[PDB]
């Protein structure tokens, strides 16, 4: 009767093979999909003018790092970069392919307030998405990313039912559209750290959100075997004076996932959401000392892979090698953390 | 806590006043929002080439009909027409204002298949909708329309849960966005007549769909006082050899509405969905002999107001007067039907 | 396919005829279904020992009041009373029939905390309900009542999603079971007045609860034509120093109903929930000066019909006539209030 | 705000420890909770009169089998048996304790048709359940069982939305009540094999049902760490002429679980639902050659553990030893199957 028509075996096999390649042991994702405006903030941190040439130089600096593919399975790109050439004229996608890094593409169109909420956000982008996915696949992308955002505010009842319902609906539609176009969807429901709530509050909210997200994925006929999750870790709020221990973050994060995520999903690729480079590595490492797990626990890091790379680049060209060196140090740290083998650098029901 | 923030009293009052003006006794809506392609079919029925000049001539023929505002409270426009001038150079909106007809604007971006359904449709258009609503309000629109489509197929389980969920979600988001921009949303969940199902099947499906739609409107903080519903009448499927009597259509249609539609909604403006001009009038008339009702039962007709107008125009200019004459005959028929006073032309639980 | 099987036309007609008889103009319900324990509190207010003989005397005092049927369409009984005889040996149901008052029966089994909520309540009683309904119908009952309870506490997020979901589920199951056994279900989702919240908070919560209740009634195939609603009025919380004006209570109460209740429902029979006898009458009267309405707005009062009757009885037999006199005064007041004709005694979006 | 209050750490630890003991490697559950009537059918198969003495003899035959605890971690009892003594006067629970088998208790009150469905069933029993759980815990029970039933009928749209919603609601309420009383809930949503549908239809329906069940468990604050699932295997319908291969049943069953069941659940204890003793063992064995899994895959078998035991007993006393011998043969077979080590006896997206 009215059940989902069967997905194409050929398409399903491609999605599942690529999702498992992205969630490969000892590897994770480099998130380099900062929009034209978000990257301005980054370039401002080191005093660089946001010219197309500078963005091309920096993304070339990242993707032409020799040996990066030992630790990086995929790279999320902004649309500009997907169709960009390096200063030397090499397509960015060809830099990735030479390292065997799978290109991915951010496909949402950003955030808009839900009417009559206290500044809670819907993620836009479904219009034309299917046609965009087709073009992006032809350009070399094999996975996609769509970011939704929720916030915790006990006094205001955030996240409200409408926020959660909207986030889940947008992610499920986006995920099904991606899979119909041969792109592995990264499902990113980010619960922001804003506030002074405890780690146990983050855990409760994360559980409620993921339960809703995965029910909606099921309702929309999303193939978990060919999808990835990119959630927040479970942590104290950012206004808390003391950060939770790495063991605490690891425990509550794994618990929240095991309570809500069906194990057909091949990989959970965490966002770093403002954490320091070293915390992001140590928190992931601590989770993978608790393994083996029913899914790969790994990373999809932007700031946590690039912070020191930017401060070492400083917009100054000649120290490109130094900047690439520190990117490799962080890629190695997080690849080792995926295995629970990172040596440091720099049950509750 | 996490309830809807209060709507602006000033905005709410405008929406409610305009919704009641649109649902005025003895009046209804002229649906003239045929897209550039849908109008080609119409012009083909009488052998007219779909030039911008011909579309402008025909829409001018409609909106410059003297005295049309006695029976027509509002006119739904396609975007082209909202910003168009008549052949004589008068803005289409000024033609409407001269008759005191409120301009309205279709804001959805059409239909797209839901992945892994049997050709069941999502309605697209939320991206940029809020900004479009602002521009359309400045151009003179005071209400909007968004068409969703469902079909009945018992053997295939249509409409499936995913279809209904998607339709309701899109309509609720669209309605809340419209109201945040001072536009009265017409909520159109059209259940197609395709198939050979009985009128009682149409009634069951219509009830399930409207129950879902109105729950979602509530979830999204939509102000029913400043909204309108544009549903199918409840009828036999179009493949049935005998059409249901007008009394039967009237009974099951009113029953389906009274079982699902809260009476804060000011107006139900039916689509004609393929009915003949005379059936559309007689079916509405029969419902309003059953009055008084908790909401206005009226019309938002395209074909049922224009069919004979087109065949009388034939693309030939000079018989503009004849064509306008027959438009007035149908506008009067349906205005009188709104009052249950149309004289004809041409309990089950 | 998987839609509700059609209700029996014969059963549906009986339910709809009896629901409309209960919601008759100028009449309402006497709620006399105080359990054996709840009545102890009442008898304690005037110093009477809760013997079966005293309960029989008092219920006989109520139901043998000459002319009560001019204002009382139905009487809700506790099970004991349904099978009880007056001190003179006349069955209580025969007293009701002699006045043409329809007997009704409370069928829930009281409240139990939902695990891991802050003392939020499920209503129990579905087990054996269908068989109880059959016996109660044979004993003369023609409608039933099932009380659910919610509370407002913004700091604790009450009513929580689980509370609302449970209330709606229990009411919908109970209502469908009643109708399968030829009993009109009174659907009572009582939002308690406890707290210091504003009337606008009560309105928001009442809207959310009723939207959920009526969606669940639809999901469970409940025939609205053969059902009744018994909601709280919309008021300030009981800890507020100033009580809302009668005009304010009337406005927000009617608005909350018209925003959520489909007009196929024949009647809304308010609970008085702690209001004084005179407030209960004046608040209902004010709503029916705002008529005519899409459904009957009337009363299902316990305390608001009996408070002075008890204090006049005092457990002293001989002043049975005085007590019956004051019951008639309150029955007349509320019957007149149903018509908006009570002369007193003793738009916001 | 309105989230679940924290479960008691002491209660949670007990539930999780007992759930893991029940789901112990190489062991599973003996389902001996046949009601007084269901056992009549069994005794009739071999011509035994359903006297309390015969039931006591047979349950004693089962539970006094020497060495049974090597393969049986728990035994589900009917209430009669929980408070029964063997013919020799030993309490049934003491027989279990002597083998280290954990006693469990069936707590539902059977099935009742949902009004206006085509004979789809609600499970009754929530009324008084919490108090029953307390008494059963004092009598020695440490886990409970509640059976819901769904059927597949594509032409009738079964299982309908109402069936699934009801099943999920009843299971979630029951599970939360059990855990509040220190009993591990076995969650049994049995999809019947009735019909001629393919194994892929069973897989689709099983996925939809389990997705709904686990969302409802989350909504009701059920601790997955202290719960167990008892689902149907995924198989062809019982009217199909050819039974699916053991490899096919194993593949689709594991897939349906991994697509819907969060891995915090410690154990999935399959019902045998009419399968032969040898099929039940071989199908489980085939699943555990596919291990290791994110949860224990094991058995909760009635017929598949007792069929030959009954036919060997024949109601004749003296061959008690023979009957116990064959029970041990089947207990060993299924314990070995839990490990994927049973030697036989007697990717699709
Ligand atoms: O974490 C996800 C990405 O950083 C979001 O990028 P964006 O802010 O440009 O949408
Ligand atoms: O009934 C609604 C309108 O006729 C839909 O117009 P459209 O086909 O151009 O979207
Ligand atoms: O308002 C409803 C009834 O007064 C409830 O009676 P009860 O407390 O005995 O359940
Ligand atoms: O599979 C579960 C049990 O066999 C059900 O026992 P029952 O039929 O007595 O409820």
């Amino acid at each position: 009767s009215g059940y989902g028509l069967p997905i194409s075996q050929e398409v399903a096999k491609e999605l599942a093979e690529n999702a498992r390649k992205i969630a490969a042991p000892g590897k994770g994702i480099l998130a380099a999909d900062e929009s034209t405006g978000t990257i301005k903030k980054r370039f401002d941190s080191i005093g660089v003018e946001n010219t197309e040439a500078n963005r091309a130089f920096y993304r070339d600096l990242l993707f032409s790092t020799k040996g990066l593919g030992q630790y990086i399975s995929g790279a999320i790109l902004f649309e500009e970069t997907l169709y960009q050439k390096s200063p030397s004229g090499v397509p960015m996608v060809d830099l990735l392919k030479a390292e065997g890094i799978i290109p991915g593409i951010k496909v949402d169109k950003g955030l808009e307030t839900l009417p009559l909420t206290d500044d809670e956000k819907a993620t836009m982008g479904l219009d034309g998405l299917s046609e965009r996915c087709k073009k992006y696949y032809e350009a070399g992308a094999r996975f996609a990313k769509w970011r939704a955002v929720l916030s915790i505010d006990p006094a205001k009842g955030k996240p409200t039912n409408l926020s959660i319902t909207e986030v889940a609906h947008g992610l499920a539609r986006y995920a099904a559209i991606c899979q119909a176009n041969r792109l592995v969807p990264i499902v990113e429901p980010e619960i922001l750290t804003d506030g002074s709530h405890d780690i146990t509050v983050c855990a409760e909210v994360t559980e409620r959100v993921l339960a809703a997200v995965f029910k909606a994925l099921n309702d929309h006929h999303v193939l978990l075997e060919g999808a990835l999750l990119k959630p927040n870790m479970v942590t104290h709020g950012s206004d808390c004076p003391k950060p939770a221990s790495h063991e605490e973050i690891a425990f509550y994060t794994v618990r929240s996932l095991k309570r809500t995520v069906p194990p057909a999903l091949p990989g959970v690729m965490f966002l770093s959401g403002g954490q320091s480079e070293e915390d992001a590595s140590l928190n992931l490492n601590e989770m993978n000392k608790m393994g083996p797990h029913p899914f790969q626990l790994s990373f999809s890091y932007g700031r946590a892979l690039q912070a020191s790379c930017l401060k070492a680049w400083k917009g100054v060209p000649e120290n490109k090698a130094k900047a690439q060196q520190v990117l490799m140090e962080r890629a190695r740290a997080n690849g080792e953390a995926q295995l629970g083998k990172y040596g440091g650098g720099a049950y509750v029901y």
